[PDB]
């Protein structure tokens, strides 16, 4: 076996519903770094939901980044997204994420 | 064996049709992250369906990347495009495909 | 044996013909992606032919890009070309190819 | 089992309450470099609380960087911000984190 | 032994001759990507021939590249270059080759 | 066991006090250089405090950067700065720092 | 032993002589590639002897890049320089090459 | 053990006295090439000592880099500078440092 | 033991005197090459002496770049320097000098 590491990142535009952002396939055991960056020209907090072996809940203000490192990630998604007629959200994610893929299985 | 890398990007410009715009050869194992972004300025969603040992749809609002990452991936289409004569989705995708290589072979 | 990656890129004009735009020497044994652009500004459809174990033949319209994931990769071509005196058709193709490389008969 | 390295960086906006900028899942044993920034357009100090083995407290003043390297980090905060309505703090933060990865569990 | 792979580029000006634009020594054994581009300011269209285990002759269109795989390159040539007075051809060629290097006779 | 590198780079400002502007937790073996540089506009000397199993005092004059390179690096303070109403003091710091991690407690 | 490859480049300018522009000591067996360019400003062709087991002689009409690939690389030098008190060549050459060296005697 | 490698610059201004611009901690074997540019602008002679297992002084005139690469590297030195009121030096170095470190007391 | 390769440049003015550039510490084994430019605003060929095993004299003209590459490099000199009020030589050097460093006496 090899680890293997994505990174990758993607753009959040809104402007209680929840909306995943990303995902993996149930199957494989992802670890790393989840940063979710919340623009400063956003008019309200940017609540974060991140899944793994346990289910962790983070807010960031407008301007900040929050950051997470841990094993069996398995989605992230905004949550709690008030219903203002006004609302303007502009954020960022970046992801480091690795896993092991086997070389048994080889063609 | 070898583990073999593959990291490529691409257009999508549409202006109920379903448009293949990634496949492998039905043999190849595909394991890695596939992102679709759909451009600001797109009228209107892009829904898009990941075949892999399972199916999986998305929907990509204006202005958002989608992410999954999982193994045997065999397909990503765009689906459910509407009937509007107005239409308009501008999209970029980016994928990371990781698969494995014999060197028994070898010449 | 190790493998050897190849990367590369080239330009397509276009202003019922088959263009081939690779092959490989038929003893090589070579897999990978092949991504075929066809620029917003054609006129026309760019019909692709990718000869691997399986001939598939794929459409890019204007602004899309088309992808490919395969093994035994062989030839790529332009096929139905239409016969019209007004055709414009630029494109682009990128190609990520892969094969094994003995060490055994080395000066 | 093999050494991974994510590198990330961040913005702190601030414009007495504990805000948390960056943690661990409380599984991940962390090692590396913390650096934060506090602009010299601040109008006032940026103290950090970094919490590893131990817990430890630095103050960035306006234009000033503080770096700490260690083993077992866990969370990053700022502390004691001050209850002024002309509060101004705009700083940013950078990590350079080391964990290790198990390849026995492969896909 | 190890593998070696050299990556080079060069231009193609002409304003029926054989012009050789790249050869081996005759022994190393050469294995690779050859890559033709025409440009589209071209007056005429660009012959090749390249000889290996066997000979391939292409023809580069002016705004096309052609691109061929293969082991036991030997030579590239221009060929069939035609006795026009308002003859122009530009273009460009671009090579990834490897071939195999023995460490006994080290010094 | 492998090596670990990190880089890193900070600013100083002042505008007999000692400022840690580095320090280790007291456990990790840090080995690597430390560079420190005083501004031309400075209106003083720089005096660096390096302490690693011996302390090392060093001045910069503005305009110079002093080097220095060693073992068991445990911290560097900015000391002996003058009570000067018109000091101003503009620096930069660059470190390259290596430390040993063990990969057998890997999760 | 290790290979060693050494990539370099370097300038030509004339404004029946032979200038050598590279050679190697006798001792170090070097294979490798050599391109050499004649710029489009140039008034005559460049004539250039590589001399590796066996002697070759190329010419570079103006705009043209010739490239060799062999064994046992020795000296390359502008050969037939015409006595024209008009003559004008600029030129450019680039070189990889690639000896072995032993780590035996290391010190 | 591995080989840990630091690159490193720094200015040198002088606007008989020794100048030490880097030492070791006396413990460190650190094997490499010192390079010292003194500008062009530069009033006069900038003389170097480069302390290892043999004592060595250079003589950098203005506009002119020196270099030296050697084993057992302790210290670099400005020496001999010139009791001169109008005295300008502007000045440059840089360093390629290569030391080995163990990794058996790995935490 | 592992091979250390060192890459650095540096510049020449000279505005019959001998004026060494480079040395080896005379105990260090070195194999690479060395190129000397000199620039086409000189007034003068430079001549340099590359010491090695044996010695070795070239001269650049002008606008020219001379390249050596062997083994045991030792010294680079610029020799035969003319005696000429006018004398303006503007220059520069490059080097890819390659060494063995054991592991044995590792800290």
């Amino acid at each position: 076996a090899e680890l293997v590491t994505n990174e990758f990142a993607g753009d959040i535009l809104i402007s209680n519903t929840t909306v995943n952002i990303w995902k993996n396939d149930g199957i494989v055991s992802l670890s790393g770094t989840i940063s979710i960056y919340n623009n400063r020209n956003s008019t309200n907090a940017l609540s974060i939901q991140i899944i793994s072996s346990t289910t962790n809940t983070f807010t960031a203000l407008p301007g900040n980044t929050i950051s997470y490192t841990g094993f069996d990630l398995q989605s992230v998604s905004v949550i709690d997204i008030p219903s203002d007629p006004s609302i303007y959200i502009e954020g960022r994610y970046c992801f480091q994420l690795t896993y092991c893929k086997s070389k048994r299985d080889c063609l």
